[PDB]
């Protein structure tokens, strides 16, 4: 079981409350205009997003994990060099899709937080795409199974994820609906489907 701020004992109740509360926050991040104020393409901006979503639930929100994490078929950056690997990602270029995908693949391997990495880094990605290409991802054009397979392959070859991203881009960078739908899809990629962000 994981430590939380709401004194929850059940993992299934914790999943439900985390989903509702962080989704409420994600909706606020957008409607408040705070999303537009965040620094783009940096760990400082990523940390801002992660804290915005998870701060009422977890003590660690926005903070770099102090311990090693293992899940999936590739290793995440070991804590022995995670800090300097984040300094390296901050220095990576973001001029074109090749560079944006390569930067994103590295941030996914870093997986700097205890949890919520996927959800926060997808918001973070869309902002880089918004600033540099004047595009966002229509996450509705990316299937869960395709996405998950493409992400697992990415440490070896970023082609599959670059293809899914390239083909889902839209110039509708200020469309609230693309955003809100993307939150619900991002959460679904991680198994959280109890709520709809626009009903919150």
């Amino acid at each position: 079981m994981l430590e939380n701020k709401l004194g929850i004992i059940n993992q299934l109740e914790l999943n439900r409350v985390e989903e509702r509360v962080s989704k409420e926050n994600a909706k606020r991040l957008y409607d408040s205009g705070d999303i537009d104020r965040i620094e783009v393409g940096t760990f400082k901006g990523l940390s801002y997003i992660h804290n915005y979503l998870f701060e009422d639930i977890y003590e660690f929100a926005g903070k770099v994990r102090s311990q090693n994490i293992s899940k999936g078929n590739f290793r995440f950056a070991p804590v022995m060099y995670l800090e300097i690997a984040l300094e390296h990602i901050d220095k990576m270029p973001q001029r074109n899709l090749d560079e944006i995908v390569a930067k994103y693949v590295e941030m996914n391997i870093a997986h700097p937080f205890r949890e919520g990495n996927g959800r926060a880094t997808r918001i973070w990605l869309d902002l880089i795409l918004k600033k540099e290409l004047k595009r966002v991802v229509d996450w509705n054009l990316i299937n869960k199974e395709d996405y998950l397979s493409a992400m697992e392959r990415s440490p070896v070859k970023d082609l599959e994820i670059k293809y899914l991203i390239s083909n889902a881009l839209t110039d509708k960078i200020n469309d609230r609906e693309i955003f809100m739908k993307g939150i619900d899809i991002s959460y679904y990629y991680e198994g959280y489907t109890e709520y709809n962000v626009d009903e919150l």
